[PDB]
RNA sequence: GGGAAAUUAGGUGCGCUUGGCGUUUUAGUACUCUGGAAACAGAAUCUACUAAAACAAGGCAAAAUGCCGUGUUUAUCUCGUCAACUUGUUGGCGAGAU
DNA sequence: ATTTGAATAGGCAAGCC
DNA sequence: ATACGGGAAGGCTTGCCTATTCAAAT
DNA sequence: AAGCGCACCTAATTTCCCGTAT
């Protein structure tokens, strides 16, 4: 309006606190706090992996659909044909010598297609897969499962045969055979990615390559050189030389003369110069030159030219290695092609002095990736500058060259780090909101955190980096050595066996370095603690294993697969092996330890309030950013407007200083009152006045804004299937499994067993197996796990019941569990299911609250009943007048509100934020506190009650009213429409 | 003190391409019961294996290496104006109130 | 004096490598 | 013509069911 | 788990550029 203000910012990852000062006085003028969500990556992660889930399944189910069809037009399938009772396994190995019939010939080639094996990038190019499934089943009973994974060449190398031997006895030709291979193994590449429609698709490789890479920085409208070509590394060559200083008679810098000669001599004759080389063309001692890229182990580093050596060595045609434009063609289709047969036809359309036999040798090459830093556009501007003054690049660049509120779009440019860009978007957000209502500031301030580096830290990263080094080099030569293929994934896994002596450190057995090269697919990297727990890709998350010990351990611990009956070794063996790799100097990290020896109960949610793990510090580039972004915006509008930053630890300092204790558990307040002494900070290192900060201090009304999420379309449903079963009672009830029943730690099935026996499926259908298990817990009963002993002492797993001990193994044991209301159900996806197929947890949409002749009641709308039309969803009618019904809502009843989540609700004149409904059927809805979390206001009352707020809608209720805040946190009573929203555009 | 480029060491993100499982139903075989000299028939749906099918609810498409569906942004209401399709409602923009 | 209904508290489970 | 205040000392997830305790009605 | 493209960030090393305040 007209007093002139300071504006304070604390930013974090789920805050943005504002706080707003009198410029002259320094009083409190207002203090508020916004609260979001954090953007956590593993939201779009899943996303995204469940879009190639999806994908995956429609790409099996149209192959096996393809291959039908070639069935029916060939004449070996119909709509009235028995597959029923074929075992493939047996038709397979059977074909491979006799004649099949066109049933078992079906069968067996519709099994080949459904799976069908691996296809990687190790391979560039005695008996039949078939036949070792086959006799699997026979000795070990079973085929599916881990150790049933094999390369397509090896199913392509079965289907020839079958093929070559059937082709004889069935009508089939060469134009099946050929469709029919192709089919089973062909698929598409990652430069490929989906057919036409797609929204995340493109047309062909170019499109592909252009839409990824980045900008040039001098010519924003087109795009980078690719790295490797021969004008970019001849600029990055000539920035050396420019660069030397040399102590001689004459000039100190080089002359053109010379910088021309040292190219063409050094350059373009050496793979790596070295300063030997170029003192020789000069004709100077090396100690006089100086001003040189030195590498961490201290040798001088100059550029490689990589393109002309590659062309050159392959052909030292004059006409081809002393053209530029070519060097540069040829080196942007070696980077944006992926595949040979791609580059030859790219290269032979190209128009070239090569020949064939050249050009099938370049397309072979390797090490073609990434992009200069500008483009060619811009490097073929200053060549020539460069080439004869002794001039930096930025001088050559240097020489030769509407809104009203802050846009939100420029940080999405720059700012690509998903936690920290919302952060962002809500500062620009509270700021704009603040400028409107107070007018300019004179100041804004954000609490930056700088993190400077210690000299003796400096000096041990550089020796770890220098340590590195050496290692990275030996693992290179190694690869050269072998002639392996130079990969980004052999590095790692070559680091890991190394560092862990060569052992998998699961079962303790040898890696051997050979088998390793040879096989590497029979290797796999595994996190220590699991991805889909923790967040943490990390080196010292990572451990070489095998492929059969990783697909035991799953989604568990060291600890807990040690502790399973799945280990091969005891978690006390593996322990004692952690624990002696420890004790060497440079073997395995604290950290890496750490995990490996990981005995807490770690679940998805247990470690949400544990592992505070690598926090978000890296905001220094985000600082540096967010004030580059303001500082321009208010330089171009003339707005005198001083941004700044203050790092994150001084305002601890005057919090020590001015005896201020940092309040956890107290509320939402401290981000507020965090900005408040922020504002003052330069105040307050003046007067080293104790009334400034009693206004701090004594401050109440403060401001909170929850941000509501009314998106459609999030998730609908949990994923898991469940059977049903009707009990004794006539109840329907779910059908649960206990699993894991040979523990040494579990004590499920004992507690179920002297509770309730009546509660297993077998009490009731395999009496003979209940009463023999009953026996085992009666004999082992003062274990924790009776089962466990009855493996321990006699070595033999529980079999059903049997006249001749021929039963199979029990695994898991069926027992009915809650009953069944509110589901989604399924079961007509299962023709002709005798019980019922369902899922459970319907997601909620909203809750629309009515008043009926006095009693408050609500309609919750779940995300199932919300549909996508062509730009709009829609609230179903029938599911919502259905929903009414059970509810018995009146046609005369007033509609009062429709409540999101962290909406803000006045029951009874208590006002919460909305979390959900809690049960339709009891009417009841969780709520939250406003200015603090429930659990923590507990906390500080010393309470032990459940932390949760549970509210009943009922004839008791007095009142229920809708409330809404601003971004600032200013609160208002707010009015609704006279109907529910049925359309939302977005 | 800010910014830039090169090399090295180490991370993060977005997008794509595959594998093997897991959950559930139906069928077959084994397992248990009954009848039967045996072949086998009926019951039971427990415990195990193999096959086929489904896997966020669903929506397009039409023989195709087919395509989409769990992320991002997102106080509320009224009035003027433009747009959309559902034709009386909701999006964008501007103004006002809570 | 005993039985039934409503409110509050205890608690399990959630797709993967 | 040259240095830019510094050494100092923070998480909640929720949908929903079952079991236990108290007050009102038969 | 296998494996590919592009972008961005941190740290270390060498060289270059620029503005404001003491
Ligand atoms: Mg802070
Ligand atoms: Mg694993
Ligand atoms: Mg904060």
């Amino acid at each position: 309006m007209k007093r002139n203000y300071i504006l304070g910012l604390d930013i974090g990852i789920t805050s943005v606190g504002y706080g707003i000062i009198d410029y002259e006085t320094r009083d409190v003028i207002d203090a508020g706090v916004r609260l979001f969500k954090e953007a956590n990556v593993e939201n779009n992660e899943g996303r995204r992996s469940k879009r190639g889930a999806r994908r995956l399944k429609r790409r099996r189910r149209h192959r096996i659909q393809r291959v039908k069809k070639l069935l029916f037009d060939y004449n070996l399938l119909t709509d009235h044909s028995e597959l029923s009772g074929i075992n493939p396994y047996e038709a397979r190995v059977k074909g491979l010598s006799q004649k099949l019939s066109e049933e078992e010939f079906s069968a067996a080639l519709l099994h080949l297609a459904k799976r069908r094996g691996v296809h990687n990038v190790n391979e560039v190019e005695e008996k039949y897969v078939a036949e070792l499934q086959l006799e699997r089943l026979k000795k070990d009973g079973e085929v599916r499962g881990s150790i049933n994974r094999f390369k397509t060449s090896d199913y392509v190398k079965e289907a020839k045969q079958l093929l070559k031997v059937q082709k004889a006895y069935h009508q089939l030709d060469q134009s099946f055979i050929d469709t029919y291979i192709d089919l089973l193994e062909t698929r598409r590449t990652y430069y490929e990615g989906p057919g036409e429609g797609s929204p995340f698709g493109w047309k062909d490789i170019k499109e592909w390559y252009e839409m990824l890479m980045g900008h040039c920085t001098y010519f924003p409208e087109e795009l980078r050189s690719v790295k490797y070509a021969y004008n970019a590394d001849l600029y990055n060559a000539l920035n050396d030389l420019n660069n030397l200083v040399i102590t001689r008679d004459e000039n100190e810098k080089l002359e053109y003369y010379e910088k021309f000669q040292i190219i063409e001599n050094v350059f373009k004759q050496k793979k790596k110069p070295t300063l030997k080389q170029i003192a020789k063309e000069i004709l100077v001692n090396e100690e006089d030159i100086k001003g040189y890229r030195v590498t961490s182990t201290g040798k001088p580093e100059f550029t490689n030219l990589k393109v002309y050596h590659d062309i050159k060595d392959i052909t030292a045609r004059k006409e081809i290695i002393e053209n530029a434009e070519l060097l540069d063609q040829i080196a942007k289709i070696l980077t944006i092609y992926q595949s040979s047969e791609d580059i030859q036809e790219e290269l032979t359309n190209l128009n070239s002095e090569l020949t064939q036999e050249e050009i099938e040798q370049i397309s072979n090459l390797k090490g073609y990736t990434g992009t200069h830093n500008l483009s060619l556009k811009a490097i073929n501007l200053i060549l020539d500058e460069l080439w004869h003054t002794n001039d930096a690049q930025i001088a050559i660049f240097n020489a030769l060259k509407q809104q009203k509120e802050i846009p939100t779009t420029l940080v999405d440019d720059f700012i690509l780090s998903p936690v920290v860009k919302r952060s962002f978007i809500q500062s620009i957000k509270v700021i704009n909101a603040i400028i409107k209502k107070y007018g300019l500031p004179n100041d804004i301030i954000i609490e930056l955190a700088r993190e400077k580096n210690s000299k003796d830290a400096q000096k041990m990263i550089n020796e770890m980096q220098k340590r590195n080094r050496q290692t990275n080099e030996r693992i290179e030569e190694i690869i050269r050595t072998t002639g392996k293929e130079n990969a980004k994934y052999l590095i790692e896994k070559i680091k890991l066996h190394d560092m862990q002596e060569g052992k998998c450190l699961y079962s303790l057995e040898a890696i051997p370095l050979e088998d390793l090269l040879n096989n590497p697919f029979n290797y796999e990297v595994d996190h220590i603690i699991p991805r889909s727990v923790s967040f943490d890709n990390s080196f010292n998350n990572k451990v070489l294993v095998k492929q059969e010990e990783n697909s035991k351990k799953g989604n568990r611990t060291p600890f807990q697969y040690l502790s399973s009956s799945d280990s091969k070794i005891s978690y006390e063996t593996f322990k004692k092996h952690i624990l002696n790799l420890a004790k060497g100097k440079g073997r395995i990290s604290k950290t890496k330890k750490e995990y490996l020896l990981e005995e807490r109960d770690i679940n998805r949610f247990s470690v949400q309030k544990d592992f505070i793990n690598r926090n978000l510090v890296d905001t220094r580039y985000a600082t540096r950013g967010l004030m580059n972004l303001l500082r321009s915006y208010f330089r171009v509008n003339n707005l005198d407007v001083k941004v700044k930053s203050i790092n994150g630890g001084f305002t601890s300092f005057l919090r020590r200083k001015w005896k201020f204790k940092k309040e956890r558990n107290k509320g939402y307040k401290h981000h507020a009152e965090d900005a408040l002494i922020i504002a003052n900070a330069d105040f307050i290192f003046k007067e080293w006045t104790p009334h400034q900060i009693k206004h701090i201090k004594d401050f109440k009304d403060y401001k909170y804004s929850h941000r509501v999420d009314k998106k459609p379309n999030r998730k609908l449903i949990n994923d898991t299937l469940y059977s049903t079963r009707k009990d004794d009672k006539g109840n329907t009830r779910i059908v649960n499994n206990l699993n894991g029943l040979y523990d040494k730690d579990n004590d499920k099935l004992k507690k179920l067993i002297n509770k309730s026996p009546e509660k297993l499926l077998m009490y009731h259908h395999d009496p003979q197996t209940y009463q023999k298990l009953k026996l085992i817990m009666e004999q082992y009963g003062d274990e924790k796990n009776p089962l466990y002993k009855y493996y321990e002492e006699t070595g033999n797993y529980l079999t059903k019941y049997s006249k001749k001990d021929n039963g199979p193994v029990i695994k898991k044991i069926k027992y009915y569990g809650n009953k069944l209301n509110a589901h989604l159900d399924i079961t007509d996806d299962y023709p002709n299911s005798r019980n019922k197929v369902v899922k459970l947890s319907l997601k909620p949409y909203r809750f629309d609250v009515y008043l009926d002749n006095g009693v408050y009641k609500f309609v919750k709308v779940n995300n199932l009943d919300v549909i996508k039309k062509e730009n709009y969803y829609e609230v179903n009618s029938k599911c919502y007048e259905e929903a009414k019904k059970l509810k018995k809502i009146s046609n005369q009843a007033e509609f009062i509100a429709s409540f999101y989540r962290n909406d803000l609700i006045k029951i009874n004149g208590e006002l919460y934020r909305v979390i959900g409904v809690a049960s339709d059927l009891l009417n009841a809805i969780e709520v939250n506190m406003i200015d603090i979390t429930y659990r923590e206001y507990l906390e500080n009352m010393n309470d032990k009650r459940p932390p949760r707020i549970f509210k009943t809608i009922s004839s008791k209720t007095q009142s229920i009213k809708k409330y809404s805040t601003d971004i600032l946190g200013n609160l208002y009573e707010v009015k609704s429409k006279k109907h529910p929203q049925i359309i939302k555009k977005g």
